[PDB]
């Protein structure tokens, strides 16, 4: 109590609802300030900011389409402008094969996955600037039949592995979390939240590269 | 006594290097060969001739498989020549510096090419209806650039998912991961042997298998 | 607002030195009482006991050779007698070219030491299941991440972890595997592994049973 | 006629083991079959595989009994002069009720049996020195904890041997059956691997369940 500690800062993409919101709650409750990104309207966001604020966090919502690469820098900058630092990124993602259309592959692999890879780059750059050099994390939420989804998921898994190795010397740990089936018995968003809050809280600094199953063992 | 058809293989990029290795091994073991590529009249002639000598009927098809609209003509050409397809062989930096264009090229476009060319061949395999033993053999590899790692993981996930979806047809799906090859190393002949082996029929029941092909250096 | 309860109990096998002590320290600091087992004489453990007490923990040491199956029940009973509960088990335990490998060796490692971990866990699990509020509990197996018998035993332990996790998924008992890299007596510290185990043991990871945690600072 | 490569098929008397011996005989191998039981029902099998071109012998041996190993290898070398292929096929409910005796039998003795039989065969393989393509093929499976442990031990043994034997010409594969499968289906895979075309794929694991590995 002599010395005041910063609330570390977490970006939770798609943190407005579902697993994302389960994650923002757990992080808020465990001492993080929160920046949520999404395309959702103001009325959707308002009670989430109010609730999360209740748990003692300062919370912002950034309305931006992460699929669009030209929105990344502005989004990163709006976070740094609010809090002056970034400690944790949570990349929270959200059929017969003969029917598969290139449109679907383009959307899911060409656009969505690309958006995650490059937002991560934009966030990473701001993290690597700071130099405070505390314990930071990049946590990628994937899951576990649409082959393009399988491919995206696999890509992100290799992304996390590769990133973890590249960042091994830096104090930024990289993790993958694979949620199973979650209701809105079965898993709750609080269960994923708890896992993400555990990984973000610093105790796993030496566990970079790890893959956490999050399906209550059902596999 | 019943005459069996020489089974038909499409070896993509079969003109040089590893593809040629595979194309030879399959020829030598009773396959007719269709090779795809981009190269001029010159780079084609003694290859068709060498493979003809080994006992095969051989056609070359000029195709940039990255271009999706060229798929249907390519398949149609193979079907028009032999009347059936038995085997598809799908053959062939610091993160802060990674560029969206890089991703577009490798994940965005080349992986997409492989997936949808596979889809086109699949449709033609399935229509013929003989229902005999067919194979799709995906050739991959084993600090690298994170977009190649992602496409490689995409491809691997694609093999697994096809295997499962094709499990009740006579089409087996395999993944071959070659190590290091020549221009105590590995030959293109070595890869060929594995592929000839997998395509020869003895592996019908081994669908979903990943074959390491580095003479055990990966361990 | 903030609610403090009685302390859960952790058994840390081999918790007297090295990785085990780093684990016990972190468990103590994170709110657990501790039972340390060791094959060795109870001599020289007093400092550790006094240290972990400085971290708020009641701590006992129990002499036990876990390879000896007949010693299991007594050890488990002694922990229950001291604390009235067990919430966390931390299984923390321990050269040739293959043509020269000997049956005696395979037996020692595979034959006994791995048999030890398996059945000791079985004995703890009975004690855990005999009083369960289906409460938040965990079993954490510490392995590693070249000689063939150790590799096999590693593999066995990984398989054990998976299977036990599946089997225990109905209960509140999560099972994890933690694969340390090389650690100091660069490399990591026993504290890096302790933090991970303390993390797994704290409750936040109940839905994550069956997870394998890399604990080598991502160098593999 | 050319010389015939020689394969040891442990548990080759019936089931999957017979499917492998049948298929290796047809691809040009002579065969030695190993079995815990008496040699009674064997004659038919010996007759069938001769039809396929193969000289075949049956060796009664309990591979769980290490002291029987040397004699078995010696018997195969005595008959045939060489050993080109070892197929490890011989093998055999609530954890709260698991008994140390059960563990000992499956893990501490039977898995031990395979590991050490392989050691003995490999000693014979490495003395021959012929060092053309050779193979050791470990047959496993695609719920009782000790079995899973045994199988995982075997997967890992498989991988280590593969790496240790990398520079030698002896390749090491694991095959994982799940049987609507037939012993022929497994036999073909094994004949493919024992056949040479996979020398550079040592260490590879083969799935053998017709793709019910993520299906049912």
């Amino acid at each position: 109590m002599m010395t005041q500690k910063a609330r570390p800062v977490a970006i939770v993409t798609g943190g407005r609802r579902g697993i994302g919101l389960g994650i923002a709650r757990a992080l808020a409750a465990s001492g993080f300030d929160i920046a949520i990104t999404g395309i959702g309207d103001a009325e959707g966001v308002a009670p989430v900011i109010a609730e999360l604020s209740g748990l003692g966090a300062r919370v912002i919502f950034l309305r931006a389409d992460l699929a669009d690469l030209s929105s990344h820098q502005a989004t990163v900058d709006a976070v740094v402008a609010e809090f002056g630092r970034i400690d944790c990124l949570v990349n929270n993602a959200g059929d017969d094969f003969l029917d598969l259309k290139p449109e679907n592959f383009d959307t899911i692999v060409g656009v969505n996955l690309r958006g995650t890879v490059f937002f991560t780059q934009a966030v990473l750059k701001a993290m690597l600037a700071s130099d405070a050099r505390a314990s930071r994390s990049i946590i990628n939420i994937t899951s576990v039949e649409r082959l393009d989804y399988c491919m995206s998921k696999a890509g992100l898994a290799a992304f996390s592995q590769g990133l973890a190795l590249r960042l091994a010397e830096t104090g930024i740990a990289v993790f993958e979390v694979r949620p199973g089936i979650i209701r809105s018995r079965w898993g709750e968003p609080e269960d994923i939240g708890n896992i993400v809050a555990g990984l973000a809280g610093g105790q796993f600094g030496f566990a970079t590269g790890s893959v956490i199953q999050a399906d209550g063992g059902l596999s």
